[PDB]
């Protein structure tokens, strides 16, 4: 059993007041006061981020940890925060974004955020059974939290396998994907296998809540995976009992228009 497995048990052992205080302590949070109401009322002319996902991917790129270029696929696009982010980047030529939609799942938000015309959104699509196609950059932000760590491990394993399938079609593709439960040993095994064939490493973004162990794998970086995970587990355990609140920052505004 791993340090992260213990963290998950400690998390589930929090009382409600402990949990809600722990969840946001010391994390960056975008200010979505305006963006949320614009989306609620159905405004389509807006470039404020359609979700909290945009600033996460932006941070990864600003840090130099991802390469976003060429023909991009967004697997599990949800509202589309990553799709709109990618579409606004000059090195990106097109975005093919796929998400399952349906009951209890986010459908793509339709806005004029810069480069929207270069995105082909397709909802009602299961990416786990969809045959891969050519792409220069493969993104996947899939991984639904579960109180059950074994379920999170299995959901993570399916994402890593999907990425192996997209790399089999596109061996030279840039990859960035969510690893929901990197602390699970079955996930560590799959990541080692991925890293030994494709390179890459794991990083934590500062916008992820403390209630999730999610980390992001990118082929553009390197680093011992076990060490990366254990450093993050300790950080998450050390924040229990922290009284600092979240740190509020402006939300990404990409502007509007076609490219
Ligand atoms: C609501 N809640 C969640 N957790 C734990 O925190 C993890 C994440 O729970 P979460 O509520 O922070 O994320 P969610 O599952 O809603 O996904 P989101 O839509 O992206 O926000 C869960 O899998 C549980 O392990 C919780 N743990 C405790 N102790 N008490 C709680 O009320 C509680
Ligand atoms: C957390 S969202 C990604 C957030 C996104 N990156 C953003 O910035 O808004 C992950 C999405 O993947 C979708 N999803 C989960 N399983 C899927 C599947 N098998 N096929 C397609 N989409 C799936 C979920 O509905 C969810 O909306
Ligand atoms: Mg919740």
């Amino acid at each position: 059993m791993t340090l992260g497995d213990l963290w998950k048990r400690r998390l589930n052992n929090c009382t409600k007041e402990e949990f809600f205080a722990y969840r946001r302590t010391g994390i960056l949070e975008t200010e979505r006061d305006k963006a949320r109401e614009l989306l609620r009322k159905g405004e389509t002319n807006m470039g404020l981020a359609v979700s909290r996902g945009t600033a996460k991917l932006a941070w990864l790129e600003e840090r130099g940890y991802v390469n976003l270029k060429g023909e991009v696929v967004d697997l599990g696009c949800g509202r589309g925060g990553w799709s709109y982010y990618a579409a606004s980047r000059p090195a990106v030529m097109g975005v093919k974004a796929y998400t399952i939609g349906g009951k209890g799942h986010e459908a793509p938000k339709m806005v004029t955020s810069l480069g929207w015309n270069l995105i082909k959104f397709r909802a009602g699509m299961d990416v786990f059974t969809m045959q891969p196609h050519r792409a220069d950059t493969v993104m996947c932000d899939i991984g639904e939290s579960s109180p059950d760590a074994a379920i999170e491990g299995e959901r993570t394993r399916k994402v890593i396998l999907l990425m192996e399938q997209w790399k089999n079609r596109n061996p030279s593709a840039s990859c960035v994907f969510k690893v929901l439960a990197p602390y699970r040993p079955e996930v560590i095994e799959a990541l080692h296998r991925f890293q030994l064939q494709w390179g890459g490493g794991l990083v934590r973004t500062p916008f992820s809540r403390n209630s999730t162990h999610e980390m992001y794998y990118s082929t553009a970086i390197s680093g011992n995976i076990v060490n990366s995970v254990n450093v993050q587990s300790r950080k998450l355990l050390a924040r229990f009992g922290d009284q600092r609140g979240p740190i509020r920052v402006p939300e990404m505004d990409l502007g509007v228009g076609t490219r």
